[PDB]
């Protein structure tokens, strides 16, 4: 048991059954026992069985904090939503002071729109960021009201304990001669934000920028998608979903990749002790993680003059390199389908169409109760979100009930396939966006369709990418000042339809006219950077 403890801690889950099982034989109904059988299981990803078998153990020892928490992370990836959410609940009921279950609860919160002791809970959170303790996960952290400051210091801490725990490979340097090698590591290499955003700028490139070899770093397998199929198509792509950190770095020193670039980081299956290993002599933080990565073997981000200002160096442990544009490129391939009707779209066949159609954990209290105000001054508009993970969605209803919104205005668009989703668009009048983290692969979806965005340009990156887009396209009118700037540009713009009608009008223009979805030039200016970046470090070209 003990002995199972490092079996399983060492990565054999078959020897840790085996000595789970003689522990059990021994003591059979035993809830240290029964507990680790079901840890082993949700190890192995036998997610049901895991939360059977932690519910007995659960049951049981109604007491155990250890157990609780085990069964709240088996039955979170089981999808038993509500569930988990009860288990950290009683987890953090048993120890209130654990600065490391009341993060997972707080995010498991967020996800599930449910906003009970909110402010408490992101306290402590913030609390033990301060100290850290260290616990806490810098992505899930994005969501919190913290500064940049507080994001850089999670995201330290957490840098720390990696490169504390891993032995770097052996320094190299840019080649001095010969074509770039450039690579990219992302488990969204599909149907996914990062193939999404990044294809039609590999495509771009394969043809503008010959001197520079693409290498995509896959950490996915084939998904079936029209993404996989055109990035493998554009690039060299490397599957190295089941390489362990270790032989994933050396793939990428085989290959003799100068610089690399780390999609995800801080993201949620990103492998960020792959660059802990420091496998190419340059590694950049670019367009998934909308932070900094706190972390020593990370030379450079990537941003733009608008979500990374001046005023925002300070908090950033890399240095901090620009595109002469916005950060993001996206997949101007697309064309955007027509949707169903409204009706059969849930929507009224009048009324402006206000729309969000972020993630659960980016709609708080604050995002949701300024688009309700819009809704309170706008006779027959209706709020569009995406249907959220367990009773997120009538959790909102009851807020809009609470805020004295009519819980029927609010309609929940169920997951669609990419195409299907995008096409929903065109019934939307404006997108509200979100606040501290906003809409970002989601803004660039909105405004390619033609949909305008409002957001409120706050002081961290998460919070000013849809108002970069805003502004490298022009739309310097839709980054507002504040919460009621917000509201009332709303307000004015969804109560007049003429002024309405210019402005998607407006959007039409600037979408053409802007670089902002010209990635024949983004690719021009990014792989002008790229070389520009390499002679720095030594490149002579050729
Ligand atoms: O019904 C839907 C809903 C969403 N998306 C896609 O969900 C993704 C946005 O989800 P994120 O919040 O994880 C990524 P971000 O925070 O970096 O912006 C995009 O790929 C959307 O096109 C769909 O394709 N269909």
């Amino acid at each position: 048991l003990m002995l199972a403890d490092a079996e399983l801690g060492m990565g054999d889950t078959t020897a840790g059954e085996m000595a789970v099982q003689r522990g059990l034989a021994l003591h059979p109904g035993h809830p240290e026992a029964v507990a680790r059988l079901g840890r082993v299981r949700w190890t192995q990803q036998r997610h049901a069985e895991a939360a059977v078998l932690l519910q007995q153990a659960s049951d049981a020892a109604p007491e155990h904090p250890g157990i609780a928490l085990w069964l709240g992370h088996a039955l979170e990836d089981a999808g038993q939503a509500e569930a988990a959410a009860a288990a950290y609940t009683r987890a953090h009921q048993l120890l209130p002071e654990e600065p490391y279950i009341t993060a997972q609860l707080l995010n498991w919160r967020r996800r599930l729109c449910d906003w009970r002791a909110l402010d408490v809970l992101s306290a402590q959170v913030r609390a033990a960021v301060a100290q850290g303790v260290g616990a806490v996960e810098p992505f899930a952290f994005l969501s919190e009201d913290a500064s940049a400051a507080e994001q850089l210091a999670c995201a330290r801490t957490r840098a720390q304990a990696i490169a504390a725990s891993v032995r770097p490979l052996a320094p190299t340097r840019v080649r001095s001669k010969g074509p770039l090698r450039v690579g990219f590591v992302s488990n969204g290499f599909g149907a996914h934000p990062t193939g999404l955003l990044t294809v039609a700028l590999f495509e771009a490139l394969q043809r503008r920028q010959p001197d520079l070899q693409m290498h995509l770093f896959a950490t996915s397998g084939d998904d079936g998608s029209t993404l996989r199929t055109r990035l493998a198509q554009a690039s060299t792509l490397h599957d190295v979903t089941a390489l362990g950190h270790l032989a994933t770095a050396k793939h990428i020193r085989h290959h003799g990749i100068d610089l690399l670039f780390d999609l995800r980081g801080w993201g949620g299956g990103g492998r960020p002790e792959v660059f802990a290993l420091r496998p190419a002599p340059v590694q950049v933080n670019w367009l998934a993680y909308p932070g900094t990565s706190g972390a020593p073997w990370m030379d450079y981000v990537l941003g733009d003059a608008f979500a990374l200002p001046p005023a925002l160096e300070p908090f950033y442990s890399e240095h901090v390199l620009r595109l002469q544009g916005a950060f993001q490129p996206s997949d101007t391939s697309r064309v955007v389908a027509e949707p169903p009707s409204r009706t059969q779209c849930g929507l009224p066949e009048q009324g402006v169409v206000l729309c969000c159609f972020n993630n659960s954990y980016k709609l708080n209290p604050q995002s949701m109760a300024r688009m309700l105000a819009v809704l309170r001054e706008v006779p027959d508009s209706v709020l569009w979100l995406l249907s959220g993970p367990g009773e997120a969605d009538a959790r909102l209803r009851a807020f809009a009930h609470a805020q004295g919104v009519d819980a029927q205005r609010l309609v929940f668009m169920p997951k669609l396939p990419h195409p299907q989703y995008l096409a929903r668009y065109r019934h939307a009048d404006l997108f509200l966006d979100t606040h501290p983290y906003n809409a970002h692969t989601t803004a660039s979806d909105a405004l390619w369709t033609g949909c305008p965005v409002l957001t409120t340009p706050g002081e961290t990156f998460a919070a000013r990418v849809a108002g970069s887009l805003n502004h490298h396209l022009g739309l310097d009118e839709m980054n507002v000042a504040d919460d009621a700037a917000f509201v009332a540009k709303a307000v004015a713009l969804a109560s007049d339809p003429a002024a309405l009608t210019a402005l998607h009008a407006r959007v039409d223009v600037l979408r053409r006219a802007s670089g902002v979805f010209h990635m024949d030039g983004f690719a021009d200016d990014f792989g002008a950077l790229l070389q520009a970046l390499a002679r720095r470090h030594g490149w002579l070209g050729i």
